[PDB]
C-alpha cells in the first residue's frame, strides 16, 4: 500500500509541474491500495488553485468521489497525536498536513508515500522513485 | 460571535506582521465567545513554523489546549459542504481552509471574522474592525 501526499499529487495534477512525468510514471507503478487524508485533499485543492487555477483545482476536490483512493478522514485522536509529534519535532521544519500525514501511516501500517521533497525519508518513511 | 481565521491568528502571533498591531487591539475588544477550527489551527502552525521558526509555531499548537477559544473539529458533513462550495464558486480564489471556515460559520450562525485579506468579507461574512 501507498500513502499520497499533496507534493506528489500537485505534480500529477499539474501537467507544467517538472516533476509531472515522474508523478505519471509512479502513478503507473502503483500498488493496489492507495490512500490519502481529508487534510492533504484540502492542501492540494489550495495549492492547484494558487498555481492552476479553478479547473485544475476542481479534479483534486473530485479525488474525495474515487471508489479507487482511499481517504482517510483524521480523527481528533490523530491530530492530537500529530500536535505532540510537532510540538517533540523540532529539528526539522514540519507542516501539520505532513505530520498527520505520518500519523495515518503510522495508524495503517504504510510505510511507503508517493511524496516528493524528501520530509517523508527524513521522518523515517520511504518516498517511492521510479 | 466570532470565528477567527489563520490570516488573524498569523499577524496575532507574529508581531513582525504589519496587521499585528491591529490584532492586538482586536484581540483585546473581542467578545466572549471565540471560535476558531483544528484546519485553521494547522495552517497557522504550518504559516508561523516557516516564518518564524519552530517556538512561535508552538503557541499555535498550544490554541487548542485553551479553555477560552473553542476549537471545532471540523466534520466530513462540513467538508463536504466546504468542498461543493468551492467547486461552486470559481469567481474568486479561495482556500480549502477558508471554505471550511466558511463553512463551520454558517453551520453555527457566525457572520463576524476575525481574519484579513477580504476573503471572508467576499465570501459574506463580517471582516471585524476596530
Amino acid at each position: 500500500s501507498i500513502f499520497v501526499a499533496t507534493s506528489f499529487w500537485a505534480a500529477l495534477g499539474n501537467a507544467g509541474d517538472a516533476r509531472h512525468g515522474t508523478a505519471k510514471r509512479l502513478w503507473a507503478s502503483k500498488p493496489p491500495v492507495v490512500m490519502t487524508s481529508n487534510h492533504v485533499l484540502g492542501e492540494t485543492w489550495t495549492l492547484l488553485n494558487r498555481r492552476c487555477g479553478h479547473r485544475a483545482a476542481v479534479a483534486a476536490a473530485a479525488i474525495r468521489l474515487s471508489t479507487v483512493v482511499r481517504v482517510e478522514h483524521v480523527t481528533a485522536d490523530l491530530e492530537e497525536q500529530a500536535w505532540e509529534w510537532l510540538v517533540r519535532h523540532d529539528e526539522r521544519e514540519y507542516s501539520f498536513v505532513d505530520a498527520t500525514s505520518f500519523a495515518v501511516m503510522r495508524k495503517k501500517g504504510i510505510q511507503n508515500a508517493y511524496a516528493f521533497d524528501g520530509d517523508f525519508s527524513a521522518a523515517g518513511f520511504v518516498e517511492v522513485r521510479p
